[PDB]
């Protein structure tokens, strides 16, 4: 009904700020100049410029975010096509949202909303790679062809491969082709309740968080962090019956500020 | 034959109490004002006002409780429709029943009855989420559709997924869609015999209990608690032959009073 | 050929005892009055009244015992039908048999006979529940019906579920319905050779024993016990090939006297 | 061609011995009187009475031994049919054979011959039970019948169950019926090189041995034993490809003398 | 469009160097004389002689390198056909590239490019062998033929064997024939951040590197090394669903200089 | 083209040696007299008498060795037919070849050649047995027959069993029949770099070697040995995809000289 791309682009270009300057235009400039790949937009700024947009961001997130990103990417190549063939996705990273929840108080009604948590980062894995699109090769004498996997969809956390080959239509052996697989940087990090928040006698609760892409290694153990992201439930052996039915919560991280 | 809703509603509205006041009317007021989502009704009060109702509560529980909850919900929206779109279920939490069983004395004739156990809470997990309705997506080129799973029925503790797709009627791969899955807050807690009750020379017995929704984190290790709920047998690998046949008992907790 | 029910019933009603009283009639009275669910009959008494019956008891046990139990149940309901709908099986617990075997001396020819072992109880699990009759639900759009499982037969220690559904005849997913499942109280305990019986230099041998129903918690670690029951071999992953073929012995306990 | 039963029976009845007495007649008498279930025959005695027989024993063993046993059993029931319904197999246990091999020196050419080893017993398991004939029950609505398993053959160490039901001829679920399964007492024991035989600098080699039936618990850790039996190769996960191909040697024990 | 073989060959033959000598011609001479099997070419030299080629090397690597290698092999056999039947592939090892990345700074956009890392070798496995071409035998009464496996393609790190036999066309058991298998020398080593580069408080990150063929054993633990090669993701149980989707990075090493 | 048997036989009979004696004729005499079953021929002697033969031995080994063994066996039975029915194969064990490789220097160009390694034996397993021909029995009511397995071929290190029964041609369950299985004596031994050869600062490398038949227990931990044999790659889980592709090297030992 109403194009949020336009409003977003207008927002970045028009929004004044504190000293009648052009925050965001300036920010995007620093972004192109350094081939960094994320734009940090301050929430209160959006709401101020437009509440319809602010609303979407908090409540729609999953869809709108990629729309806004797609728009930003376009805007950038329009300023510097050289950015292409270096960076291919951009990331709109929302910060400073009113939605601050103490870690202990997270409940069911918070899954799927964009929220913020304040804690101490106590653990981070080394940087690893997640597949977001695979290439398989159908090992079968009559096919032997390659194809991108989850077609028009991203690979789920769990990793799946086709039953039936979409090039020949027959079942069989499929081999992953890593050199043709698209990867995204990935890091698991554990955050815990700040000491001040821990009811006496009790041990601090933790929350697994996932940092991807340029978010990776953006803070270290001991740091105090505001992490902003969307909560979800995490899986290892799903689709298998056996038992479970009970899930841990983790945050897919959208933005992070340190100390 | 006899509408318990009416009697329950009448009960809440007519029952006087100790000071010729209207306990329950007052309670429900405090419930709306604070958007809390449980009503605590004292058992002895019910029995007093009506023994037919009391009986049902202890012996029918599984069905009747939701009847009473449905009635309560109705009564509340009738006072304040704003309660809608904040809370959608209410939980009627019964307290103070005459049915107090010493943990060590629990036997098979007790499974399925609403009972009460007094003990010391020695362990609590952090809060997790239990699926009570999933959405799967049939990964199959010919379908690729979504559906709520256990249809007209809640998900078992164990987690199952269909063999045959209710949308296309064919078998295959099913993927869980968490963003569309209904979740309820969940916590396992271990409760143990009160020292006064442990026969000398022997080790205290323990009992796993499950706290769901707003019961979650309502007490902490070291607290003395009266937990009221329904006993059941707990599973990890069921439907699987191999061995077992022997099950642990746990309490599905209905209400909890602290220290 | 010869009805043991009659003889048993006659035995309980006629057998005099030490003071020309009616032990057994008296015992059964105490049984009804207290809703206890086991009758203890002294072996030497039986043999005395009838050797044919005594013989069966020791050597036929597996079948005859339930005959005798069936008979006792009938007799009881004939005195007080109120016993129904409280207790539904009875338990004839035989005591003081001449067949006392040293734990270390048990051999294959002993499996399946009613025997007695004298030892020190060293471990007891808490009380769990065994399934003796399940209810499954055939998860299938076309059926979705319930049925009691092992039909006209008890559940084996191992837990099985049907291949083919006896309501619709087709195969598929079956889900256990605990609230409709029959349960029996269950306790594993370990018993070990009396120090007096352990040859010097060597470690005491042990024997797993199972206590069901009202035998549960009838003795504690450190107690000296005479357990009377039937030996059998114990299973965890059977029907599976792989290896095994070698089994542990355990006693299914019929009666127990402490210290 | 030549009936070894006759010769064996004649041997036991005729063989004089040292003081013109009837060793063996005497031995078998002590056997019936005590319901013991093994006859110890001295090798040198056999060879002396008949070398054709002696030869068979050492070289044919596997078959001839059961022939000799079958003959002995017959001979015994002929003296005392009461022995029936107590003992059903007997065991001819050969002792004092010329074939003494040092444990370290066992090689391929010794597998399948009856040999003797002298060592120190360093380990024995508790007594367990091996299945030598199973009873399965075909769990299938159309059959539901029982049958003895390996038909006209003993169960291999490994434990197998039928693919196709020999009562109905269809495949499916088969459940073991323990109460109807024939068992044999079983004990694994480890024997090692005597210190005097151990080349200096090197650690003692061991040999797993299996003791069945009345051989069980016939010696304890620390004992010096001459064990006489047939060597074989031992399996856990056989029939499965994967790897292995390399096997340990164990002795199926035929007789044992202590210290 | 433009033959890099010619340019490469021209490069090696024409490129002068520092003293108007013919570095490369000289290098290749030393290569033939000693039956060494790798030519080290200095990057800055290439760029200088031709930037189009330099570009390919850094950015195309995966394809171009084998082109260049093929070309070098031809050139060599043209000077000394005796080199055949000793060495069959050559290895063009590129050194001194401008693309030096800090180990901790590696990201997804780096996978697949030829890069250099500077670190401390902390671990090396012994030398093992990798299969690059297998020979299987189709164990089948009707075939029983041999064939080289991945046809016209190298063996993936993971090892696969055909579904369908390319000699008979039918499926079945395939057995590896090592004596007919092509092997390459292989060594896993771990490399870690230089102390100078490890931010205070934090633990050094590490990187798995693989050394093949004549690179094997070319450095030892404690050595400071500049490794140049291509990053890739590493696999152990891939093609299997279950979970993962998350991968470690390792470098497939093209050249290495010590301390 | 040229019969090596003749040359070998001539070699053994004509070759003089150091004192114009007949080394080898003498050796073979000592072989018959003691029913030992290996002949040790010194390499340099062969080369001296005939270089064509020497060449074959080093480079053809796999075939030629058994040719030479067959010839030797013939020659022996011709001197003493009594050697038959004691020994049925002879093993020609070559010693003192010029091909001595330092353990650390072993590379892929060495696999498949007969080589020599000098080292310290640090570990030996006890003696075990390797199948070189199995007998399976097709467990199937319609067959139930026995057959030698790998037909006209030795069992791979890995152990396989047929998919289709060569007796009836149908698939199913196969059971190994050890009493009818051919076995060869087997010992794994670990050999390590001589201290003099270990580069300072680094850890000694090791090499698994396999001793079969009469080589078994021919040396003990701490012995310095020259082992001569053929290198190969070793397997545990092969034919299985998953990963690997990387293999350890081991020596299949042909001869061993101690200290
Ligand atoms: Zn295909
Ligand atoms: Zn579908
Ligand atoms: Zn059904
Ligand atoms: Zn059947
Ligand atoms: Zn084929
Ligand atoms: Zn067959």
């Amino acid at each position: 009904q109403i194009d949020y791309r336009d409003v977003f682009i207008e927002f970045l270009t028009t929004f004044k700020g504190n000293n009648n300057q052009n925050k965001y235009i300036e920010r995007i400039n620093e972004l192109v100049a350094y081939r960094k790949k994320s734009l940090i937009i301050e929430f209160s700024d959006v709401l101020s410029f437009n509440e319809n947009l602010a609303y979407e961001i908090i409540n729609n997130t999953k869809i709108i975010l990629p729309i806004l990103e797609g728009a930003l990417y376009d805007h950038i190549l329009q300023l510097d096509p050289t950015y292409q063939r270096d960076i291919e996705k951009v990331h709109v990273r929302i910060v400073g949202i009113p939605r601050v929840i103490e870690l202990r108080k997270i409940r069911s009604t918070d899954i799927g909303k964009l929220i913020t948590i304040d804690g101490i980062l106590v653990k981070v894995t080394p940087v690893k790679e997640r597949i977001y699109k695979a290439t398989y090769k159908h090992i079968h004498p009559d096919c032997m062809q390659e194809f991108e996997w989850p077609e028009d969809e991203e690979m789920p956390e769990v990793l799946e491969m086709p039953t039936i080959c979409p090039k020949c239509g027959k079942p069989g052996q499929f081999r992953l082709i890593p050199e043709k697989t698209k990867l995204i940087d990935w890091q698991k990090a554990v955050i815990q309740e700040r000491p001040e928040e821990v009811p006496s006698g009790q041990l601090p609760r933790q929350l697994e968080i996932i940092l991807e892409d340029d978010l990776v290694d953006s803070a270290r153990p001991g740091d105090r962090v505001k992490v902003t992201g969307i909560l979800d439930i995490k899986q290892d052996s799903p689709v298998k019956r056996g038992s479970r039915a009970v899930f841990d919560i983790y945050m897919k991280v959208s933005s992070i500020e340190v100390s």
